[PDB]
């Protein structure tokens, strides 16, 4: 909505962002996304995926107050899942993790936006 696009993230907001990030990191199906993709696990991953992203990179950015608006936090998180569904076929375990964990992220994001008032 309006707040998501326009309102700068505060320290109070960042407590909520850390909580969302921690809940995804704790999720059983987040295991493929905790750390940057290992090129030795994924042939030509870094020649195919132009903007890699992972939850540890996101954790560093949250710690550093990298994000000015919620939209940018959402865009990084969306990269994790969109990258995975582009690189992997739809029957891959990685792809299935992206489906589950994105739906979880959307639930938690909705709770974050509601409590932002
Ligand atoms: C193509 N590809 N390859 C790997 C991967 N995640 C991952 C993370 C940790 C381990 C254990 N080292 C193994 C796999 C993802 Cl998400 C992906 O899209
Ligand atoms: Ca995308």
């Amino acid at each position: 909505d309006a707040m998501t696009v326009l309102t700068p993230l505060t320290e109070k907001d960042y407590e909520g962002l850390k909580r969302v990030l921690r809940s995804l990191q704790a999720h059983k199906m987040a295991w493929p996304f905790l750390e940057p993709v290992d090129p030795n696990d994924a042939p030509d991953y870094y020649g195919v995926i132009k903007e890699p992203m992972d939850l540890a990179t996101m954790e560093e950015r949250v710690q550093r107050r990298y994000y000015e608006k919620l939209t940018e936090f959402v865009a990084d998180m969306t990269k994790i899942f969109d990258n995975c569904r582009y690189y992997n076929p739809s029957d891959s375990p990685f792809y299935q993790c992206a489906e589950v964990l994105e739906s979880f992220f959307v639930q938690k994001l909705k709770g974050f936006k509601a409590s932002r008032s």
